[PDB]
């Protein structure tokens, strides 16, 4: 099976919202909104802000999850390559397999599913701090895109879930993602692409 990608507000109204970091040869996440992509350096941090026009019940989670974009690979699970799953990385908490890490929370839950083996990492909706308008989650991606046994090159989608305290489906959102070395160059490569 292949996990859904369609966009779905909802009844709370959630979507995601990224920073606008630019394209300097500097930049270690930065996100195109032409391409809907985001683009990363390996293990950094990616600050991914959720919204909504209304409060979601207490127990709602939100849910991160990657695909393989191309059709002909979205029956595959996304995982770390055979290189990566085993260099000894682990923060106690995410297994060495999951692709996507959530940085500095420790209610994050990494799921195996036990049907699909596809790999998630959930955790709680916290309401924004005081003087904020939105929350922000900070994901880590723990392989390249160019992985060799792993991606492959491949590209991927990041799929990202609101759900109810069972799981079920509220709101959907998704980006794809590129983890690179050069972010800004990769971006503004692509960019120009899209434009010829
Ligand atoms: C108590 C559990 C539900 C609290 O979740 C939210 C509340 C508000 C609010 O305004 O009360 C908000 O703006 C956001 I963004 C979230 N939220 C959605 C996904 C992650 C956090
Ligand atoms: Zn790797």
């Amino acid at each position: 099976s292949v996990p859904s990608q369609k966009t779905y507000q909802g009844s709370y109204g959630f979507r995601l919202g990224f920073l606008h970091s630019g394209t300097a040869k500097s930049v270690t996440c930065t996100y195109s909104p032409a391409l809907n992509k985001l683009f990363c350096q390996l293990a950094k941090t990616c600050p991914v802000q959720l919204w909504v026009d209304s409060t979601p019940p207490p127990g709602t989670r939100v849910r991160a999850m990657a695909i393989y974009k191309q059709s002909q690979h979205m029956t595959e699970v996304v995982r770390r390559c055979p290189h990566h799953e085993r260099c000894s990385d682990s923060d106690g908490l995410a297994p060495p397999q999951h692709l996507i890490r959530v940085e500095g929370n420790l209610r994050a839950e990494y799921l195996d599913d036990r049907n699909t083996f596809r790999h998630s990492v959930v955790v709680p909706c916290e309401p924004p701090e005081v003087g904020s308008d939105c929350t922000t989650i900070h994901y880590n991606y723990m392989c390249y895109s160019s992985c060799m046994g792993g991606m492959n090159r491949r590209p991927i989608l990041t799929i990202i879930t609101l759900e109810d305290s069972s799981g079920n489906l509220l709101g959907r959102d998704s980006f794809e993602v590129r983890v690179c070395a050069c972010p800004g160059r990769d971006r503004r490569t692509e960019e120009e692409n899209l434009r010829k």
